[PDB]
């Protein structure tokens, strides 16, 4: 039995920014009250991992085990945990759903405050310490998930129980970019049939917005990206018009307004660039257009516009995980995937192993790369 | 009888920015196709008039007859005019409602449309000339209204027909500030019973927000003003807590978040100050708070925030004329007033004559002045 015992396993440890990750045998402590220990079978990576690895995350603490997009099988649960048990298939989520805080009970938001005071500084709530160690020294958790590892320990309030027949090498993507994009359309914007939409940035997030908009019945789905090779890829996801800002001297907002005789019904910024966020708002139609910020700006960066943009009827909003409540709705997303109503496989452009994680990180710089999934068994 | 004749009457003319208005006899030409000539009995003044008069307006065309808040009686109508006739009591409105343009037909906005190509450059649609002259030299219209005169000519699409028993020296306020503040609450924000609200600026607009919020069922109605004398006044309008930012070292948004354990459900900026607009966004509650810009900022000034504010669930909006459709809904607001369901009288702190209009502009500096109503007979 591994039950109640320390597990020794392989993990990719980031000891310093910009140094290659080291595959180590780490000690993974057993789960304390309200905790779940998960055997991670597959983990994806994205630029959020890379940002922290690169030393730019104000919350980054080293050494740490990165990774926040994964799916595995519960090994063991700690005292009091009732919603999952050993053997359940699960997606650990970086956004919790406690069901008991003011945010959860509001019915007006998917934010949840419950464990953020621990997860944001790389530790567990129960004892304000890590469950990972190498040579008896602690290793920080990351985003409450730490999925670059054969085993992790997470808060129960962050574990989504999923269909046990769903392929774990695909549904790992339902912990980040795909829900955020779909949900930006379906939950945050509530895009109606016939709407015209602009999507700025055609990475995994922007491609999931395109899928969500297409599914919701949008008409024009105009993609905007500085890399023109993104368009052929994006077509399959629903983008049906394309503009590269580099092909126009006029501000991209002015180009989209011209193209649409006044602007779009909804826009989505899927990059993290405050200038492009402004452009996204300014290309929305007067009277009713709504812009949704999905990208995450760097610390200290600000969005600006002239207030007449809002006085004359444009609405500025943003989204966190697409407005989805993680424990309740990630499983539903998995169901939709199993019934072929959402795409997941099409976002997975590469498959490597945890051992090749440094090689995976090198792929993030390639324009053709959407998500890369890692098999943690080797 | 005066129908078909040029009328000679008193008007206050602005010959250039920043000089006292000249009370002159002027010639008011008869109405042409789709026009209405109105005997104005009472007109108020506001910031919008002063913005142009002071030379701050970029549209600023001189010489002109300023004024946009008024009530009167129709003296005659032009060819094709069917919805009003001689003897009707009316409020001319700077916001048109044609019912026939893409915006009027949309059902998603109040922002017509139909006569701006003329009103925006001080003339009439039918012949692209002005109806006003002095000594044979044209005087431009303003805002499609020009109500600082005993008679004016306005496009039919801008004329609200109202209860002929309503007092014209009170309902002259129902073409600008009072509707904007009420509707910002009822139409733009859709404030729910039990909401907590912050209102930045307790002039006529902010007090109208207070009354809208109180009527909608709001709980905490927190007023913020740099003039603490404004509070005692605001209480009757519904304001039930007050903060003067000068009494705090911390930025006002931080004070308001501390006072409300996280922020308000809705905020309203009722000043026109881009820094305050930002504060009003940043004092909204995480996950759901919405801020509505009601204030009109100087041309060129930008609003800014960090986009994490919107990603974590605050929504930034703004309003034009409180979302009310002028011709349809101004008569409804008059009905509400006559049935004692909305305040109007209480916003009128001073009464002067058109002869005294320069003293009225002086009162716009007066902390004690909300609206000043001018009797055009002298
Ligand atoms: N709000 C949330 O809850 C949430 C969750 C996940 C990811 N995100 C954010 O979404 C963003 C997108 O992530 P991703 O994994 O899709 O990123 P990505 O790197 O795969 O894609 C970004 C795309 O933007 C394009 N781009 C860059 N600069 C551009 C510009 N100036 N104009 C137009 N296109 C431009 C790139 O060519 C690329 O196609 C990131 O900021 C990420 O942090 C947000
Ligand atoms: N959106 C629209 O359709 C529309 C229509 C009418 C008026 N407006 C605008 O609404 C705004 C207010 O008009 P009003 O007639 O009520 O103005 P007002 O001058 O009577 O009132 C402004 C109030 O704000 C206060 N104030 C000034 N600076 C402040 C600060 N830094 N912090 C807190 N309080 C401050 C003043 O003390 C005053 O009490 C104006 O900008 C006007 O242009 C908008
Ligand atoms: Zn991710
Ligand atoms: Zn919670
Ligand atoms: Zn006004
Ligand atoms: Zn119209």
């Amino acid at each position: 039995a591994t039950q109640g015992q320390v597990i020794t396993c392989k993990a990719a440890v980031a000891y310093e920014p910009n140094k290659p990750l080291v595959i180590e045998d780490v000690q993974v402590a057993p789960p304390q009250a309200g905790e779940v220990r998960i055997k991670i079978l597959y983990t994806a990576l994205c630029h959020t991992d890379a940002y922290t690895w690169s030393g730019k995350d104000p919350e980054g603490l080293f050494p740490c085990i990165l990774g926040h997009e994964a799916a595995g099988i519960v090994e063991s649960v700690g005292e009091g945990v009732t919603e999952v048990q050993a053997g359940d298939h699960v997606i650990p989520c970086y956004q919790a759903e406690c069901r008991e805080c003011k945010f959860c009970k509001s019915g007006k938001t998917n934010l949840c405050g419950k464990v953020r005071s621990a997860t944001g500084v790389g530790i567990m709530m129960n004892d304000r310490k890590s469950r990972f160690s190498v040579n008896g020294k602690p290793i920080y958790h990351f985003m409450g998930t730490s999925t670059f590892s054969q085993y992790t320990v997470v808060h129960d309030v962050s574990v989504a129980k999923i269909d046990p027949t769903a392929p774990l090498d695909k549904v790992c993507l339902l912990g980040c970019g795909v829900p955020t994009g779909l949900g930006a359309v379906w939950n945050t914007a509530k895009v109606e049939p016939g709407s015209n939409v602009a999507i700025f940035g055609l990475g995994t997030v922007g491609l999931a917005v395109a899928e969500g908009a297409k599914t919701a019945g949008a008409s024009r789905i105009i993609g905007i990206d500085i890399d023109s090779k993104k368009y052929e890829t994006a077509k399959k996801f629903g983008v049906n018009e394309f503009v590269n800002p580099k092909d126009h001297d006029k501000p991209i907002q002015e180009v989209i307004v011209d193209l649409t005789d006044g602007g779009v019904d909804y826009s989505f910024e899927c990059i993290g660039n405050v200038s492009v966020m402004r452009a996204a708002l300014e290309c929305c139609h007067k009277g009713w257009g709504t812009s949704v910020i999905v990208g995450v700006a760097a610390s200290g960066q600000e969005i600006s516009t002239r207030p007449f943009q809002l006085v004359t009827g444009r609405v500025w909003k943003g989204t966190a995980f697409g407005g989805f409540k993680s424990r309740t709705q990630v499983p539903w997303l998995v169901e939709k995937y199993m019934n072929k109503e959402i795409k997941v496989d099409e976002y997975i452009t590469h498959n490597l192993t945890l051992g090749e994680i440094n090689k995976a990180f090198d792929l993030l710089h390639e324009g053709t790369c959407l998500r890369c999934v890692l098999d943690t068994s080797k």
